[PDB]
């Protein structure tokens, strides 16, 4: 069932004989963070909240311990899907508040919450359903992951049906055991590459939900000798993994996206929400995409777009329009990869396309065209954009945009450019094997 | 039991306990593609539909995404043969419907369902019965697929002895509990190859069961340890693997090919069906054989036909008559191979032997002598055709029937042709083994 | 339950079935000493007590054996958390006592008990929480310890996910089984490297817990296949292991920290207590740090301090105030490691603090800056000082200590000089590989 009090909580503890309670939060990066609390601490945590060294959630980028403190929410109570001999294991989230009692802005999850709220304001709500892929990987003999295949299968294809195929039945059974509600697994293009869709629902449970996804499929797939990674781009010549985030926006318990007296069947606001995303795309594209491999997938040839542009019947477009309507109607951004942080993309996903909204801007043209196939020529007449080439470059047009620092705060906006800036002069100094084996032999 | 209804299916998946739902389909190529539905979510379904990706029916050369609605259909309902301790599998078939409700034109089972129509306009139902032909390897250390025999017995062989002898028990025992209702299965002429024959039934209902019979007996041979292959000949100097297609139409509830006053106790239609199939084979050689491989087969020397014939005690004729009569007539086509899809092929089938029917095709004499053993000067004296000698051929054959376009379709006849032109202009251009050891030393 | 007689330890032998009794010392170099004895044996040996070689208590350097008497303490009688299949293990304390029926000063443990007895003199109490830290390396093919990393995460990270996530659960149900309260427990910045809080408690009762919790850690990992090493340093280019020490005095049930009228909420006797802190923590540093390996750890660069001051904001100070105030009032001391001898370390941080709360020792002004980036003009203006830069030179400070030797007591005094100066000479002789390395192929 679903818990909602801490009473609750502690019957169900109590009930059915949990023994630790694992707290769960996220660092700006987007790596998962967590520490582990004895079931019988669960009652005065609840009491007075937990300290812990806040400084954790600044990325490893950390100079200074600090203290902040943690209060339980305990409506994100839930029991992880596996049963150690020992007894039973369940996690749950809360906020972070200053030791003066103030909220810490630099919290992941708060940022989501004042974008929630802006949007609030005008009356609107977000419903987010994305469609996670990740690969599954064999391990080698010292247990380290690998990148040996475990299957030559297509999309949408009946594999694998080795023992391969029980870890996948096994991961579909344990995130509905959790009450995810999962809505259709598949096979993807590349090989041994799989896709989860996640059920229509709320933001920012869906957010909580894609963190809490991520290490429960890591773990199953150890426990039966297997590895599933989330890399964008984990092999070279075939599809990378991404995570397309359909969206709608609810008022007054209404989709205001669907309009029967249009055309298309989609109202003015949507033209708006469209027409914002598409202006302020290029400035968050480092959010959307945070590491270096991101890039390797963004390349032409591909379902990855890199071109700017909307659309209802092409799937090459950034922005794609499906053909459902009613109250399902929905917009997918195709963009994203698992590697993002859900917080900070969707609460930039969310106040761009508001801004647009407020501010009305008219999304354009959509683009019915294959995109790759046209001329540079072309693509200059029609005034077609593209996203940036490399991390370097998305840096430094985020590093401009006043929106997005208005948006994420400046506490997080400093500290997400520092951490990724110096991750790239990391890279950018090293001498790959590639250029060995081309200009050894030739110079 | 059968389940008709949709209550009756969610009646049985709340009594026997399954967990999940697999939809199945067939591309254009024959390939099976399915996805994984939860328990909670069929209930929905039947009501509504679900909305897939329909870009993967096309095959590998899909471009563009497109949207269209899966209707599922209750009396296709069965559970897969394999007990996990999670809980019961079962799989499901539908119809595919586009998004403004017309039916989808490219998929492979609207094809036979069209054929199906066309002969009930004149009033007759086809029974289609066939014998599907496979061999057993090994698998490697690292559990790849591999061509490691498994004994060396010969035709109709008490073979295997070994442990490999139950993994062949249990695809019996586990297509029985399905209710295929086999004839008989044993050994066959090549090491490692068994057969296995299937009753009579309503050809929609056999093209189903053909599919399903394909993933069951792999996912068998893995969960033991060992590889079951479909290819139309994996080993050179032995025989390959076909599916002949035994089938008879119906009319009134009685057999049309049966006549007792006949010589041969053939009617007169039964003539015409054959004239009709005669004229066509060489057209749609393509769609029995698809595959590179398939032509590695049809070769002279073994039991599978490559001239144009039919007889009624001969073997290496293309069309051979069984001596059964009565509600048994029947007509065996040799040519088709496991690879082949079965909604195709058997559509072709059917439409072919109609057209001849309608047009009063003459099929001409029989030969009864062996063909192989005549001289080409005979076989232009007696006229005797031959099938095509390689994949590119029987392209440039399909490309230009316009009959084969007609009864496919255009969506299909174009997306088909494009595969298989793509495939075979890879193949021409590789540098094959046998080459440098013939000819390094040489030249 | 909590066992308090003798006729209480007794009855919960015989309840449970206890077959082994384990007495638990440790000697002056921190090493963990102990004997078995049967279960039958423990009455006579609470009456008479046990006679044992109390030469053992000197460490390595023991020339002639000599006899102590072991009285036993029924108050330290705990069960070890592991189940033989033969029967239940437990352990127990006592005191050490000459022949002639003094207490022998020899024993840690009584150097300890003087310091309580001399913090009684004025009233006070103390309660110490250590922050114990330690890796998690895998076993070679023989079961040899080796320092091959398990997993690599990072700072609070929920790591690892593999079998080794089992066996840290192991360890952190085992502790709360035996009611060690564990506040929180959580990955460390080095990979593989895990960290675990101690409860408040009074400072004897916090002394016992750590000595069992170090070969409880270890002989866990032991039977699940892994190894838990207390070393400060394991590896090169990452941070070490140390022992935090958060420490309170107590008046008359009250914090004698907690001051509310003061603008940093700190008593008068607060300051006191870090003025005494700081002027004697040069002389006694090799006691918190007592193998070579130690000061590998204490170097700049990482979170480990290396300079004498204070802080409240500032966190990389040699001692630091967690902004908690009230009853959980605390200060941290972040110089010792875990292989110091916990009853000696804290021992001389009770006598440190408690002398210049009698002499009314200044703390001067607190550093906020990082000491690190200053010059060491700016260090040598503000009059930072250094902890030792190795072994040799804390044993020099040490040496001539007259407040060390009065606080350990004569005998003790000479026998821990003696160990650490025949340690160190055998390392300063050694011919160590990176010498050979950066030396052979240049001279
Ligand atoms: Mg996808
Ligand atoms: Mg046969
Ligand atoms: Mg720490």
């Amino acid at each position: 069932k679903k818990c909602t009090t801490k009473e609750d909580v502690l019957e169900a503890v109590k009930e059915r004989d949990v023994k630790f309670i694992r707290t769960q939060f996220t660092d700006t990066l987007g790596i998962i963070k967590s520490w582990a609390i004895p079931a019988e601490q669960l009652e005065e945590a609840f009491e007075n909240g937990v300290m812990f060294d806040g400084s954790s959630i600044q990325g490893f980028t950390r100079i200074e311990e600090s203290d902040m403190k943690l209060a339980l929410d305990p409506s994100t109570f839930r029991i992880l899907p596996w049963r150690p001999a020992t007894g039973a294991v369940a996690r749950i989230l809360g906020d972070v508040y200053l030791p003066d009692g103030n909220p810490f802005k630099g919290d992941p999850r708060y940022v989501l919450k004042t974008a929630i709220k802006e949007a609030e304001k005008m009356g609107f709500s977000m419903n987010v359903g994305p469609e996670l892929e990740f690969f599954l990987f064999k391990l080698d003999a010292n247990g380290n992951p690998t990148t040996e295949l475990t299957d030559q299968g297509g999309y949408f294809d009946f594999a694998p049906l080795d023992r391969a195929q029980d870890v996948r039945r096994d991961i579909d059974y344990a995130l509905e055991h959790m009450g995810f509600q999962i809505e259709a697994s598949h096979h993807e293009v590349a090989p041994s590459q799989h896709e989860i869709d996640f059920r229509f629902g709320d933001v920012l449970c869906t957010a909580d939900n894609v963190v809490t996804f991520k290490y429960v499929v890591k773990s199953i797939a150890y426990h039966k000798g297997y590895y599933a990674s989330f890399m964008p781009k984990p092999l070279f010549g075939v599809n990378g993994s991404g995570m397309h985030s359909n969206q709608s926006l609810f008022k007054d318990g209404k989709n205001v996206f669907y309009d029967p007296d249009t055309p298309t069947k989609l109202s003015q606001d949507a033209m708006y929400y469209i027409g914002g995303l598409l202006k302020h795309i290029r400035e968050f594209t480092a959010v959307t995409n945070p590491v270096v491999n991101s890039y390797k997938r963004l390349v032409p040839g591909y379902e990855a777009p890199v071109y700017i542009s909307w659309s209802a019947q092409n799937r090459s477009s950034l922005i794609r329009i499906p053909a459902t309507r009613g109250n399902g109607t929905r917009i997918e951004l195709r963009c994203p990869d698992p590697a993002c942080n859900p917080y900070l993309a969707f609460a930039l996903m969310l106040r761009a396309g508001l801004e647009g909204i407020k501010n009305k801007i008219d999304p354009g043209e959509p683009t019915n065209v294959n995109i790759f196939h046209l001329s540079d020529k072309e693509r200059e007449e029609r005034g077609i954009r593209s996203l940036p080439a490399d991390l370097k470059e998305a840096i430094d047009e985020m590093k401009g945009s006043k929106f997005v620092k208005e948006a994420l705060g400046e506490h997080v906006f400093s500290h997400y450019l520092c951490a990724k800036e110096m991750e790239w002069d990391e890279y950018k100094a090293v001498v790959h094997p590639w250029e060995l084996s081309r200009y050894l032999s030739m110079l």
